[PDB]
Order: structure tokens, then sequence, then C-alpha cells
């Protein structure tokens, strides 16, 4: 078909999460990223060799299913929220660029992937409290996405194969004004829009983690109108994404608050009390937890916004806010990016719904 299925696996599955790389079911995905590479002196490094490369060996796992499914495609992704301080000085040199392209041809050579994820977040400003910048990371971009192209297309034809490089760009337009999506465009195979966590618990007052379209209703402070799905594929198009290159991100859990006032609106765009119930950590649900525990039981009620186009839950008892993903607004993105022709789905992340409630969905309208 012409959609892809992007999956991101975490590391952290073949902890606590008790969830391995063999637990995927690959009949439902084309892609799947591992979370993460990290960066040292210049160079992609193993995250985590604690179950990466060695102990657990989830690479060894993803390697197995590649040669039981012969479609599947594994990306390597360099960096996330905690760890994309080393890319402003990577990108930042011709020499830094080579010995980084290097280092992910070496990476991926080694470890059996099929390709490089750039989850750089984000260029120019925003990220980690550890995060760092300069201004010449809008161009840099750029130069640095070119040199991975060159040395993953050298390696390529060395090795008799086609290595993919894509990249996670932020829902937040200010990515676009702080890149050159027109440029790297061209040498990225797909990019994956991370059209999720418009809101969070870093909010004192709750709204939707992914809301389909712009909602008025919604104007507590900063909170900006393009904090949407749709505005973010409309913004990253007129940037010049190419449709088809265009991966539509889809969260897999859900932030809560807990103390929400009632107000007009069960809850909804209403002052808390801080972090709510969550599964590894206050305030982040599985999607798992949320359909056994919270889903229309134990005090939560759901309810659904027909401006936005997102379902949200309501215990008026705690006051505790749920956003998550409904079944009912994941039809309307699917049928979205069948719409605008787009390149597919994206979510983070596999591990985080063990019924496969929304991976089938995802599976069933873009694959079958
Ligand atoms: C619309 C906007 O600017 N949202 C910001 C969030 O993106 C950001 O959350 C971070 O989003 C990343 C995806 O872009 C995630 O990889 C990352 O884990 C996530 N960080 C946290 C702490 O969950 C939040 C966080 O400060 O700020 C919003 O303004």
């Amino acid at each position: 078909g012409s959609y892809r299925v992007v999956a991101y696996y975490i590391s952290a599955g073949a902890y606590g999460r008790s969830y391995f790389p063999s637990d995927i079911d690959y009949s439902k995905v084309t892609h799947i990223n591992y979370a993460f590479a990290n960066i040292k002196d210049g160079e992609v490094v193993v995250g985590d060799p604690g179950v990466d490369d060695g102990g657990k060996n989830n690479f060894t796992a993803l390697r197995k299913a590649k040669k039981a499914h012969p479609h599947l495609r594994n990306l390597i992704s360099v960096g996330g929220w905690s760890w994309s301080s080393g890319f402003s000085d990577a990108a930042a040199t011709p020499e830094a660029r080579k010995r980084f392209a290097d280092s992910a041809v070496a990476f991926i050579r080694k470890y059996g992937f099929d390709g490089v994820d750039i989850d750089w977040e984000y260029p120019v400003e925003g990220g980690a409290e550890n995060m760092k910048h300069r201004p010449e990371d809008k161009q840099n971009y750029t130069l640095l996405t070119r040199s991975l192209r060159e040395a993953l297309d050298t390696a390529g034809k060395a090795d008799g194969k086609y290595y993919e490089l894509t990249t996670a760009v932020w829902g937040n337009d200010k990515f676009i004004a702080n890149t050159e999506m027109d440029k790297v465009s061209r040498d990225f195979d797909f990019i994956n829009v991370m059209s999720y966590d418009f809101n969070g618990t870093w909010n004192k007052f709750s709204g939707h983690n992914a809301p389909f379209v712009n909602d008025p209703a919604y104007d507590k402070p900063g909170i900006g109108k393009t904090f949407n799905v749709v505005s973010a594929v409309e913004a990253y198009l007129k940037a010049g994404v190419p449709a088809d290159k265009l991966v539509v991100g889809v969260p897999l859990y859900g932030y809560s608050w807990k103390g929400c006032a009632a107000g007009e609106r069960n809850g909804e765009y209403q002052d808390c009390n801080g972090k709510g119930r969550g599964t590894w950590e206050d305030g982040n649900l599985d999607f798992t937890d949320i359909e056994k525990n919270l889903l229309n039981k134990k005090g939560f009620k759901r309810y659904w916004n027909d401006t936005a186009k997102a379902a949200y839950l309501y215990n008026a008892e705690t006051g505790e806010f749920v956003t998550y993903e409904d079944p009912q607004a994941l039809k309307i993105k699917l049928d979205y990016i069948k719409s605008k022709g787009l390149g597919g789905a994206m979510y983070w992340e596999i591990t985080a719904d063990r019924k496969q409630t929304l991976v089938n969905l995802i599976a069933d309208e873009l694959l079958t």
C-alpha cells in the first residue's frame, strides 16, 4: 500500500514494563523506531547497555524479528527529550557532522538496523533543562541531515542495501521557524510529525494532548490557536514537507491532573491541583491502564468535545481529568491521513497499548 505505520519502541520496555521486542505484533507496523541511542563525544552510542546490546539484548530480538518479517524496517532513534544536548555540537562543523554521520553508519551496521531517526528536541530553542542550542542550528539541522544522507547512501552502496533517514519534529510550529523543512525534506525518507504533547501537566490547567482542530473555547494563557493536529499538518505542508512524506503522530499514553474544578465543562480547560494518577509515573497513564481501570469506570466518566474532536475522562469525586486518544478521535485522524494523501501514522509508544485497541485500528485502516 501507500501508508507507513511507524511504532516507537522504548528501551525501558525491558524493565518493569516487561514488554520486549518479541511482544511486538510486527504484522501491525511497517517500521519500528528504537528509542533511543545517546550522543557521547559527538558520536551515536548505545543508550543502555543493560537492555540494548547486552543484558536483555533488545537488539538481538529486533534482528530476529527482521528475519521472521521481511517487510519490516527497524531504525535507531538518536536523541529524544532527555538526550538531545549533543546535537548542537555535532551539527556545528563539517568535521563534527562527518564524525557523527560515520558513528551512525557504524552503529546500524554493528546492531543490524535499517537506518536512523533524528529526534532532536529542538533546534535553536525548546527542550529539556540540560538541552544545548545555538542560532546556527537552523542552517546546521539541514547540513547534519545532508551529511547523514550522504554517509548512508555511500554505506548502502557498499553494503548492497538501502538505509532510511527520518526525523521526529515538534508539533509546535516554532520548529518550522527554527529549521528549513523545505531543504531537509529532500533528504529525509519521511518526517514523523509529533502531533501530540499540545497540553500536559506543565500547565496547571487541563487540556487535550492531541485535539484534532482548534477549539476557541480553550483560551488559557499562551496556549496557541495552532496547538492541534490539523494546524501542525497544514503548517508542515506549507513549510514544504511533501504530503507523501508527512507521517501523523498519535499518542498511546494519556496525561492526568488532580483537583480540577468542574466548571461548566466537567473539568475541561479548568484550574487543577497538580499531576493525577499515572502508570509508571504520576500524571502519565498507559492506554492499557486507562482502558482497564478508568474508561467509564471507577467514577471516571467519558466526555466528547465535538469542536476539538477529542474525548476526556473526569472523576467529579477527586477532580481528576484524563486526556487520552479515543478510537472516535483516531478514526477521524486516519480518515484525514487518506484525504490529504499523507505518509501514514506514527505512534508513541507501542508498549503503552497491550490489548492493541489503537494499534489494531491504525493497522486495519492504513495497511489492509
Ligand atoms: C505545544 C508545545 O510547545 N508543547 C510542549 C511539549 O512538546 C513539551 O513536552 C515534550 O514534548 C516532546 C514532544 O515534542 C516529548 O518528547 C517530551 O517527552 C515532552 N516533555 C515532557 C516533560 O513531557 C512540554 C514539556 O515542557 O512543553 C510544552 O510547551
